């Protein structure tokens, strides 16, 4: 039948409400002592609507590890913490950086429009924070209680996930987290913002980039000038409020074989943060690379970007 | 392309190795305090190849609950502990009986031929047993440690799942479980055995019943007289060895709108158990009912069978 959004080969949204997910990587079940990596993972409930895949690496000491909270991307509308595309990345990252991984399973558009994802990821972060100083209720993860170092909490995301992390950092700034937990550092791989710049995006890229915000938040107050998509809008929260001490922004130049056009947008964002009076450590990493190579880890450039993100965790 | 097995609408196995399962029930993610039932569930690893959905109901006292280990059926080759068909059943059963649920995610044929499922379910049962007297390593479930009553352990399955439970009971008999854990009671809902009787199965029913054993264990030693499918074969293990004190066998008369033909097979099985010198409590429940009604819970006969299984747990 007719479609509203034909975003082949990623997603089709039909006039009749049907959603075909063309890029849906297979489910990967929980595993103990993964042969390749020694990582173990489990899928745990946070609420009746929010869950997470929790990861622990091969253990040596009693020693506590940084906590790496990941928010997957893909259009606000695709994939899962539980499917191989993002799971394979987080698994390898956990093995390499020796962290407790918490990959959030948040509700996807169009079935659950924004701000569902924002609410879910905030609820999940507060859930992580709620374990501080518990050395237990049925919802509490013993991996986080026993091995999570709340002095080294990181929050990371890609594409719309990085947009969620942005909005979560603003919120962590205004509201604070349970137990006085502070986010030490955050990572945005391929930020997802929409900002008017002096050079217009090309017609095709504008359509295939802005569509995700349009289908995920059709009734957004201010549309693509909503502060949650445009972080320098008239009514936007002060970036000085960002609730982390360290921030890594990683930029790429290609979406598969398509030239990316977010250079100007991300430049305005970074200039705004630097001009804000946020007195944190800013790290930018700008690669001639495909967005996808970070996750697949088949190419040298993919491995370089992986190692750059790994270096941000100490 | 050409197929080896066309079991539309459930599974197609192609000459070129491809496996289509088009009508698999949807995945249902972990949830805390389910609005309908108050049950919570999580997906936890047992090994690098075996996982389980663990269920806990709304909690009142500190009081310990029976442990209900479930082994889903569907052809040795379909569905999942994590998909709605079996999950919805186990969820409702947990709410009604107030038990710790452990629904085993075992490897499916044809990707993992038998005896993979048997090995996986044995490993899962030993994993459950390994929690006895722990009031902990990263693989141990705090729900089982805190709320699991090892004096009231039940092992239950349907269709090929019931075949797995049969073979697991024989094994529990020969090998014993960690910590001296004994299975108190077991349930076979719609047993899956192949036994020669005096009345031949009809052509169509024989094909659509035996196909699951043939595709799951091609060239099993003895074929359909393999002791693991035919529990009264010449070389079959003694049924006196069954490692439970109580057994419920529940029989039905219909597969959807198709007359079932396992009455004679299940009669031979039950007569053999009764003649074995197994000194346990045997319960048989024979309904004029559709196999499917237990899981869907839409009909009065479905609710009757549900309540019969619930009565077996005390
Ligand atoms: C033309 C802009 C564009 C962006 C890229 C980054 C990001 C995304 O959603 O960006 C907004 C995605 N991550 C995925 C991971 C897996 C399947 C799809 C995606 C997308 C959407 C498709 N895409 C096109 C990729
Ligand atoms: C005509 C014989 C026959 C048996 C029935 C019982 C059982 C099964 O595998 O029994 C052998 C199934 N449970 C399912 C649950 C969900 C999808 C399919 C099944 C099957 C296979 C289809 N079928 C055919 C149902």
């Amino acid at each position: 039948d007719e479609t509203i959004w034909d975003l082949s080969p990623y997603i089709k949204i039909f006039k009749d409400g049907r959603v075909e997910r063309l890029h849906n990587s297979p489910y990967v079940p929980p595993s103990l002592n993964d042969p390749e990596t020694g990582v173990s993972w489990k899928d745990v409930p946070i609420s009746s609507q929010v869950s997470a895949r929790v990861y622990i690496p091969k253990i040596s000491d009693h020693e506590k590890l940084p906590i790496f909270v990941y928010v997957h991307g893909a259009g606000f509308c695709l994939e899962s913490a539980f499917r191989s595309f993002f799971h394979t990345f987080v698994k390898h990252f956990v093995a390499e950086t020796k962290v407790i991984g918490v990959s959030i399973e948040y509700r996807l558009a169009p079935e659950h429009l924004l701000p569902a994802a924002y609410e879910d990821c905030w609820e999940a972060l507060q859930w992580v924070a709620s374990h501080v100083g518990l050395d237990t209720a049925i919802d509490k993860d013993p991996w986080i209680i026993n091995y999570g170092d709340f002095d080294r909490l990181y929050l990371a995301g890609d594409s719309p996930g990085a947009n969620i992390v942005h909005n979560t950092l603003i919120r962590a700034g205004k509201e604070k987290l349970k137990g006085g937990v502070k986010i030490l550092g955050a990572i945005l791989y391929y930020p997802y913002f929409i900002i008017p710049t002096s050079t217009k995006l090309s017609d095709d890229f504008e359509y295939n980039y802005t569509c995700y915000w349009k289908l995920a938040y059709p009734n957004a107050p201010g549309g693509m000038n909503n502060p949650m998509i445009n972080p320098i809008a008239e009514n936007a929260p002060d970036l000085a409020g960002y609730g982390c001490s360290r921030l890594l922004v990683t930029l790429v130049s290609m979406i598969s074989t398509t030239p990316d056009e977010t250079k100007d947008i991300n430049a305005v964002y970074i200039e705004a943060l630097e001009k804000s009076g946020w007195k944190g450590e800013l790290e930018v990493a700008d690669f001639d690379a495909d967005y996808f190579e970070l996750f697949t880890l088949e190419t040298e450039m993919g491995k370089n970007m992986f190692r750059r993100l790994a270096s941000f965790i100490k």
